């Protein structure tokens, strides 16, 4: 169960980092592919890492994991509208965003969080974003199909 205090540590983490999400952005993507180069190709546009279209989708798994975090905390669940979760899910289904990818993310956006504010890292801040995240996830992968 997601607690105040995970709540309370996405929340400030967030209000903190998103000073600098332009650096924030670009160092999350640029994690993504040191690991998985061939990420690149599920991206189609990608055919300068530089491209305009990366940076907001970085920024968008930032705010929505920690909207994610608020509404586990108010709600018990993850509380975004039925239907965004739907066309979120459909686009990353048919490009072939498969575990390995959102697992490969997680990983990511947790070391670009870790180097971001390493003075508030943590291993209960990198659980609560990782909670939050997984949450954001598995709402996200019921929506993944035909
Ligand atoms: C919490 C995790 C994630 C969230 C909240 C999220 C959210 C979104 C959103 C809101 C869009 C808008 C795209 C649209 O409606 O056309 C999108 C697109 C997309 N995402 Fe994600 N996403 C996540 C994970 C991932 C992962 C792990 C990958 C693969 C590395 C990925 C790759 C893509 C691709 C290829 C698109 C389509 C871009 C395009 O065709 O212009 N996403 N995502």
């Amino acid at each position: 169960v997601f607690t105040e205090e995970q709540e309370a540590l996405v929340v400030k983490a967030w209000a903190v980092m998103k000073k600098n999400s332009a650096e924030l952005g670009l160092q999350f993507f640029l994690k993504i592919f040191e690991i998985a180069p061939s990420a690149k190709n599920l991206f189609s546009y990608l055919k300068p890492e530089q491209n305009p279209k990366l940076k907001p989708h970085a920024t968008t798994v930032f705010v929505m994991t920690c909207e994610s975090a608020v509404q586990l905390r108010k709600a018990g669940k993850v509380t975004v509208k039925e239907s965004d979760l739907k066309r979120i899910g459909a686009i990353h289904f048919k490009t072939g965003v498969v575990n390995e990818h959102f697992e490969v993310t997680r990983f990511a956006l947790l070391e670009t969080i870790k180097e971001a504010v390493p003075e508030m890292w943590s291993p209960e801040m990198k659980n609560a974003w990782g909670v939050a995240y997984d949450q954001l996830v598995a709402a996200i992968k019921f929506e993944m199909k035909p």
